[PDB]
DNA sequence: CCCGAAGTCCG
DNA sequence: CGGACTCTCGGG
């Protein structure tokens, strides 16, 4: 069975605007585990865009096909396509989608893949259902994959004041003796960002739990100017 | 326009 | 380790 024609023509239309000079730069930023074609976003954007207004967006019955064959092209691009695809079918993504986004986590996996599918698509999934919470974090952080680790360090990023303290810190105290770069910068990032609502609660946990130096560093890079940097 | 969110390079 | 800095991207 051929490739979905709206995925023929997206890789036909971005391959015609590679640039060679720029792709190699970009693998690079991504310590080469990607073939880039070097399209910017922008660039990216518009070439997709093309792409919808000739043959309209498919039919939603296609969308988590489209998703994989275009996961499954070896540039880069093409995942960062195809998650700009899945914010159009947005509306359409519910609980029973969460299978299908630990896959694509643990597929062609790095941080912008992982990023671009967490705190958003998984974020809102369980601020709609967060009884769900429960059937996912204890798996993914007992995984050996260090990006569902990450997915659940991040997914409630965004969350503010609808922040479940109790459950980010625990989550927090099973992975804060890891070694791994991309669960310790995890951690300071969330921590970083929730200390936008909430400073005193962040200031108090890293002052008082054990953190990865890099981890704590990260978490008050902004509050530590409200409380000082004692002598 | 601005600001805040991996990478290199150096001590 | 962490400071100083780069470029790209998203958002205000
Ligand atoms: C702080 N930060 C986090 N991810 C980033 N990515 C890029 N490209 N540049 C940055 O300055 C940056």
């Amino acid at each position: 069975v051929p490739m979905h024609p709206f995925v023929k023509a997206l890789q036909e239309h971005f391959t015609a605007h590679q640039n060679p000079e720029k792709a190699e730069p970009m693998a690079r930023y991504m310590k080469n585990h990607f073939l880039f074609l070097g399209i910017q976003t922008p660039e990216r954007r518009q070439l997709l865009k093309d792409i919808i207004q000739i043959h309209t967006l498919p039919d939603q019955k296609d969308f988590q096909i489209i998703i994989r064959e275009l996961w499954d092209l070896p540039e880069r691009e093409f995942q960062a396509a195809a998650l700009d695809i899945m914010q159009k079918y947005k509306k359409h993504i519910n609980e029973t989608h969460i299978p299908f986004l630990e896959e694509l986590i643990v597929t062609k996996s790095w941080w912008d893949s992982v990023d671009s599918i967490v705190p958003t698509f998984l974020g809102d999934i369980f601020l709609k259902h967060p009884e769900l919470i429960s059937a996912y974090i204890p798996k993914w952080i007992a995984s050996d994959n260090i990006w569902l680790q990450r997915a659940a360090i991040l997914f409630q990023l965004k969350y503010k004041q609808k922040m479940d303290e109790e459950l980010l810190f625990w989550i927090i105290g099973q992975l804060h003796s890891s070694k791994e770069f991309f669960i310790q910068k995890a951690i300071g990032w969330v921590l970083r960002e929730y200390a936008k609502t909430n400073p005193d609660v962040v200031w108090e946990y890293v002052q008082n739990n054990e953190l990865a130096p890099l981890s704590k560093r990260e978490a008050i890079k902004h509050i530590k100017q409200n409380y000082g940097i004692n002598n």
